């Protein structure tokens, strides 16, 4: 499409050449929140509809956590064409995150490295922001456009489990699903919460708090995991998920690895790497987690999705829904319709009646 080309070849490179990545992001969030977006001409066909997590999703392509950290651009994101929106991570108290600069573009690799460290307006601010549009969201969700809330923990928190529990109590009633983010590489000690005993204890508390919410305000609970886990880690996560009845998994967060072949000058910056070099590592993690959970636990696949083929590979590997973030940084808003259009075409070409038929298809061949 003309829009795709204009954004890819002209607008985005100009934006990028004029502003550092954090400023560019702040501006993108502002424009999104004002609905200043190119025409999402793409109409979602029935083939793209998915029913999972106790909800209908008009299409399976969502915006990943981190773009709208504080819940400021939710409606603009649906307008962009996303079938669902996840905000966060939100921490219990407000916090500034790491010192700048803390995000870096690797254009030669179509990758980003970030070390934001959970900059967050905090639960109270986000709660009021979501309450101000709560009934509009109730109608969106009913219409097949659900909202997810991703929870983090404060840097100085003594008790991680209580941080997450507070998030469940405060934002749980405003969310269709909650994400327990235990996979940020930018908060010290956080990833150790993926370990079997820590995870079991943490998630038992989270699920207890969730179950204590009134029925119409009771969200699904998902756990978002790293792409850098050992086989033992993945086995243990699968075991805990099945033991506790966790509703789903988000696979994956950014990687602390630096795959061979990265060309960007900034490849050795500390932080999580996202984008294209993450793609197949993420897809393989989805494939493994789907097998370990016997295809019975919904997976949202995320990491390096920039095309319909990327989306479909994750869906065939076992993802019921997919998310993207970094591709937006390079291709802008037209990438969303592009992914949906290509995905629909590929589903038809490969003989699937719809997205639902393709979920986990690789494991049945
Ligand atoms: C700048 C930036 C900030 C992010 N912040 C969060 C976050 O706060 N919580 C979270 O769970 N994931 C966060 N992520 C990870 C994304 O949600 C996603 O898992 C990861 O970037 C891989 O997807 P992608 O390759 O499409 O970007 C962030 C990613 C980036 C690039
Ligand atoms: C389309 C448009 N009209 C005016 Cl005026 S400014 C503007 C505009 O620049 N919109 C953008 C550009 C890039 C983006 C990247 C990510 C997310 C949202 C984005 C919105
Ligand atoms: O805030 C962060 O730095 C952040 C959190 C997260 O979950 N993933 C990431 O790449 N960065």
């Amino acid at each position: 499409t003309g829009d795709e080309r204009f954004y890819a070849e002209h607008l985005m490179p100009t934006l990028q050449g004029l502003l550092d990545p954090e400023s560019a992001h702040r501006l993108a969030v502002r424009f999104t929140s004002l609905g200043l977006l190119p025409r999402a001409r793409f109409q979602d066909s029935d083939m793209l509809e998915v029913r999972v997590l106790g909800h209908k999703f008009r299409n399976p392509v969502g915006i990943a956590a981190g773009f709208d950290k504080h819940g400021e651009a939710v409606d603009g994101l649906y307008k962009m064409g996303f079938g669902f929106v996840e905000i966060g991570s939100v921490t219990p108290k407000p916090q500034e995150g790491n010192p700048r600069p803390r995000v870096f573009r690797l254009p030669e690799d179509q990758a980003v490295i970030n070390r934001y460290g959970f900059n967050s307006h905090g639960l109270s601010v986000v709660e009021h922001r979501l309450r101000a549009r709560q009934q509009k969201q109730a109608k969106l969700t009913e219409d097949g456009l659900p909202l997810g809330v991703n929870l983090g923990k404060n840097k100085t928190s003594v008790d991680a489990a209580e941080d997450y529990a507070e998030g469940v109590r405060v934002l749980g009633p405003l969310a269709d699903y909650l994400v327990v983010n235990v996979s940020s590489p930018n908060t010290a000690g956080l990833r150790s919460l993926q370990g079997k005993a820590e995870l079991r204890r943490l998630l038992t508390k989270v699920l207890q708090e969730r179950d204590g919410l009134r029925r119409v305000h009771r969200p699904a609970v998902l756990v978002k995991i790293a792409p850098d886990l050992t086989s033992q880690d993945k086995e243990d996560i699968a075991s805990v998920v099945k033991e506790l009845g966790i509703d789903g998994l988000i696979v994956t967060n950014t990687t602390v690895s630096r795959p061979a072949g990265l060309q960007g000058a900034l490849r050795s910056e500390t932080g999580g790497l996202s984008g294209k070099p993450l793609r197949d590592l993420s897809t393989q993690t989805i494939r493994e987690m789907y097998a370990l959970t016997q295809g019975r636990v919904p997976i949202i696949g995320v990491g390096g999705v920039s095309s319909g083929q990327d989306a479909l590979e994750k869906i065939r590997a076992g993802a019921s829904l997919v998310q993207l973030y970094t591709a937006l940084t390079f291709w802008g808003p037209p990438v969303v319709g592009k992914v949906k259009r290509e995905l629909e075409a590929l589903l038809k070409e490969q003989g699937f009646g719809g997205v639902t038929d393709a979920i986990g298809a690789d494991h049945r061949r």
